[PDB]
């Protein structure tokens, strides 16, 4: 359920392949932020997840580099998907920039995220 | 630079290759949780860092199933290098646990790990 | 304005009075986790907020201790207040628990909590 | 334990009192960030922590206006305060900055403050 084309609130694009073996591979477009056209995103979910209805879990990063630009960034999405009718991946993020050490304080975003498959 | 084994405050052990087009491949092993032996990671890292003495920004993901064991659960961490004498990794990281919707509220913890060279 | 009872996606009612002086003072009752009734809560908040569009910032907290439960555990929430038509509080939230220090790697709760007053 | 002068590795200041009703007051003075001089605090504590010598759990915010500045933002910590000899409150913390509504994704920072009695 995992494998497909995910929209999350910001307008943003997910696009995920769910390996057998607990590989997730895809690209992300964010509708904000200094990014332009689509990231690499690699991550991992749990293969074998529970049965009684709660959500697999999951994670992936994109580092904002590609072709035409870098942001010298990376962000983690951590969640979970569930799936069903309403099949949703719902996650928090983390977002951080390189900095100096002085600034290292202020180098990381948090916020959350929740995908579906429409938009 | 990156690719080495590193540890963290806990104990943990991180070993990781950093490839010439941004991926990060590698093992990870808990001291802490439901977790045993060496679990698979990947994730990605800036391959082109700013050279003003800014860190290098990255992040990998653990996802807790392996041949001995699995927790339902899974790890990101969101962080940067830090190059120089003593190279660290400075990370916060969330834990997602499968839940179910009315547990949802509590699925996630969040913490910071930082790493170095350096053997317990 | 932040004054007044307001409710989040979970069904927990969060009553709160702001001061001129960014005060905040009140009671917070939880739908869920390990807790009864209402527990005292304060926090602080812009009270000279941007003209700009902008949300007024805050935070408030709350230790999971009254007469009837003590769950050994605080949250805090940090936001903002934004006025429009249908106001809105919009935070995040940190649950620490006490923890032995073997533990406290584990003893942070993070999640979104968004408070309307319907 | 609580009631004092705390200094975290930023090199912040954190003067505080500890009610026996559970209220924490003081004031915090940041070595960082948009920030001069002295700030109000309010914040909550387990006034009866466990038994068993767990930490105590405890939390404050600091909205970042005072009679010399306004950031226009707050930063929450919530974490624990452990005694004995080498005494600490070991927190994470959200600041959050007043934004549009199309800014909102980038609102708010994350980080971890360890607060000792002697300054780093
Ligand atoms: O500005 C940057 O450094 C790079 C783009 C970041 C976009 C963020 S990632 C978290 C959030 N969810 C999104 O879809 N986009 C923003
Ligand atoms: O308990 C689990 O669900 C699986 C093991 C989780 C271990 C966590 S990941 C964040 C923190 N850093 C570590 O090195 N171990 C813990
Ligand atoms: O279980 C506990 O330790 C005490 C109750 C915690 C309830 C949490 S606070 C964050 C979230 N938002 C709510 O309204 N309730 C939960
Ligand atoms: O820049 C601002 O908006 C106001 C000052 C914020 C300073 C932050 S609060 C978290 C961290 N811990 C500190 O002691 N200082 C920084």
């Amino acid at each position: 359920g995992i494998t497909g084309t995910w929209y999350n609130q910001l307008g943003s694009t997910f696009i995920v392949t769910a390996g057998a073996d607990g590989a997730l591979t895809g690209t992300y477009e964010s509708a904000v932020g200094n990014a332009e056209s689509r990231y690499v995103l690699t991550g991992r979910y749990d293969s074998a997840p529970a049965t009684d209805g709660s959500g697999t879990a999951l994670g992936w990063t994109v580092a904002w580099k590609n072709n035409y630009r870098n942001a010298h960034s990376a962000t983690t999405w951590s969640g979970q998907y569930v799936g069903g009718a309403e099949a949703r991946i719902n996650t928090q993020w983390l977002l951080t920039s390189g900095t100096t050490e002085a600034n290292a304080w202020k180098s990381t975003l948090v916020g959350h995220n929740t995908f579906t498959k429409v938009k």
